[PDB]
């Protein structure tokens, strides 16, 4: 069963996250302090990065922003690249050209993209061609605790396999498969399909993570597969505290899928749309949720409409604030000032719960939409406070910032 | 006398501590409501340009409001008033021969542009005594209506001294009770005044003066009553922070202090009273000015806050006027300017193809550092916001990270989230490079 942290000596802001060990939104408490550590699996590196990585790295994104820059957590996180695998020596023998080389172009085109939607870079980015040999020393170790025997697995009182997904011998995975190449005792193999996510992230960040995170594709067989993995390299229970999935994108009611050819790189999306207009279509569909994209830009209507609605907000009070004159202006703090503020006050209290409430982003951008309507008409009629007007411009920074969104 | 503490359910605890010159100790800060925290200080009195006294006073509570909202994420509403019609203000208007509210709306402006220079917020209200004066007659009115004040013939309104202590519920001088001998005052044995330690609500104006119409006959407001009829409108019977230079924490605060609690009729109108310290200059009170335009044509923005920062804001300073005491703060500001100008180039000409991003011990290292440094510096704002401790601490890591940049092999990812820190804490701080 799963123990939840104790809340002692920890930041507690009574944040609650879906948390799929659990099955069920629980209280967030970091394991030490106000640490978090996160490991997020990263993509593979044989093709144009889709929709569906950016759904999960700007949903991930915009996390970890309300973590650090809006809960004040301190978060280190660690993004692994896949850059040697089956599907990557696969492609690099229809190509007729060489595999390191392939990987090397799509990671290069991947981090592109990734900034171009302002996604952070990780604290740590871990490439398997450079942790081969740490690997081979990590399936050492489980030995003296190649395949995973899952029987002799379960058989352990400390250890339960499949925490997440209810469903020698078949139900064994591989670790190490060996070379239809890279030297290691037991003989010429490649890793396998799973165990490098579990190897670099314990490097690292040890033996609990406060969070880990991927799309939902990848809670089975790959995580839980890790956290067995983890448990039986450690000799321990709980690998990781929190697991963090995001749900699935469709794109036309079906799932992006390699025989369709259904993809839309995120290199095409950026020539119609802007990266906030990426961004806040994200913010619109809660991370832990399922999303159907309508190509062509149905999907994209309300999303361009939020992004000029913030943008034009923008204009207005930047100008009222350069024409405001101290001298000529009279500061009596009105009845309509006053209600103002109530509702600015409101909206900080009102976007503080919704951030609680499982990242809510959908409803924390509806309560900004809310509150720009009515400093719209504070500016146009009312004799302007410019106190107040700059410290909700402040604000309302402050929450874009939150979002990665950029006016 | 008794202070009580606000309780702590449902109320943002960040664990900090103030110096609290009601308690005259450190004591845990709790809002009042929430996470919010009404807030009034004392504003000047636009008579004359600005000198550096203002500045320190109200750059460090500048530092402290980004403290509070930027790092710990409180929600502060605050107010300062703007003295525009006062004794100072008559003399000089008469002496320069010009209009008493053009002289005022001068050099409101000017401390407003001084205040700019220096990066320092404005507030959310900004409360003129002569916009306010008809809301301060009301204010009067119901000190008089529950008997702590009495009306002279002359016209003036004065603070029944004698009947506020009276009250159980009352205590005169909460904040330096032993700075209340004057003795054969003339309008004590006149019969004018009760008691010589009464003080003026409502003056019954000489000629050629401003004046306004009021019950009492045509006169200006006193002193102390117009920061009292402001902040209680605006913010109500409970503050959780008052703030203001150390000279005016007796007579002015305390009288300010007495007339809200005589109004309301309660015994704690400010939760909290944080007073900053004396600026000296040559080890002299300031008597030898420095305008803080003047400061400004010799010093950046950046290095006159970084001084602030050097010296607790509770704390006396002494101010050296041969440049002694801003050599340091040049120095740093150089250093810091230096290192923005390498990390951003190293970032930028970082090359993810040609690179290799095995985690190392020099990696671990430096991010072992970060994540102290932080830690270090959240401890440092809650005691008191200690920033002169948690500059130190980014200076330090800050040596470390040159160091890494320059002969290890860099993780780009760790050396983005150091500068995002670090220009977050410096955000904090209200320097900008
Ligand atoms: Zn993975
Ligand atoms: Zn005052």
């Amino acid at each position: 069963k799963w123990n939840q942290p104790s809340k002692e000596g920890k930041k507690i802001t009574n944040l609650f996250v879906n948390n799929s060990l659990t099955h069920s939104k629980v209280e967030f408490i970091p394991q030490e302090g106000n640490k978090i550590k996160w490991y997020a699996c990263g993509p593979t590196v044989y093709d144009a990065a889709h929709l569906g990585h950016a759904r999960t790295y700007v949903s991930f994104d915009i996390i970890r922003r309300i973590l650090v820059n809006y809960f004040k957590y301190d978060v280190f996180m660690v993004i692994n690249i896949t850059d040697i695998d089956d599907k990557i020596i696969k492609r690099s023998v229809e190509e007729k050209i060489g595999f390191t080389e392939l990987a090397r172009k799509w990671e290069y085109e991947f981090w592109e993209d990734m900034k171009s939607l302002n996604v952070l870079l990780p604290t740590a980015i871990t490439r398997v061609s450079e942790y081969v040999g740490d690997i081979v020393k990590y399936i050492e170790k489980i030995i003296e605790n190649v395949y995973f025997d899952i029987d002799e697995f379960k058989k352990s009182e400390k250890h339960f396999y499949a925490r997440m997904e209810p469903l020698k011998n078949a139900y064994d995975f591989a670790l190490w498969k060996s070379s239809k190449h890279w030297d290691s005792p037991w003989g010429k193999g490649r890793p396998g399909w799973h165990i490098e996510c579990s190897t670099m992230a314990s490097n690292i960040l040890g033996d609990v993570l406060d969070i880990h995170s991927g799309g939902i594709d990848l809670r089975f067989p790959h995580h839980d597969n890790e956290l067995a993995q983890s448990e039986a390299f450690f000799d321990h229970s709980q690998w990781v505290n929190y697991f963090l999935h995001s749900g699935h994108l469709h794109i036309e009611g079906l799932k992006m899928s390699k025989s369709l050819k259904n993809f839309i790189t995120i290199k095409n999306m950026l020539t119609k749309y802007t990266s906030n207009q990426i961004r806040i279509l994200f913010l619109l569909n809660k991370w832990d949720n399922f999303m159907n994209y309508s190509p062509n830009g149905e999907s994209m209507v309300q999303c361009i409409e939020i992004d000029k609605s913030f943008t034009n907000f923008f204009a207005i009070i930047l100008m009222k604030i350069k024409n405001f004159d101290l001298n000529s202006c009279n500061l009596y703090w009105s009845d309509a000032d006053n209600k103002l503020n109530l509702l600015f006050r409101q909206t900080k209290n009102k976007i503080h719960e919704h951030f609680l409430d499982n990242f809510n982003t959908p409803d924390a951008l509806l309560a900004i939409q809310k509150l720009i309507t009515e400093i719209n008409i504070y500016m146009d009629k009312e004799k302007i406070q410019i106190g107040l007007l700059l410290e909700i411009k402040h604000y309302i920074n402050f929450i874009f910032d939150t979002f990665g969104l950029i006016y």
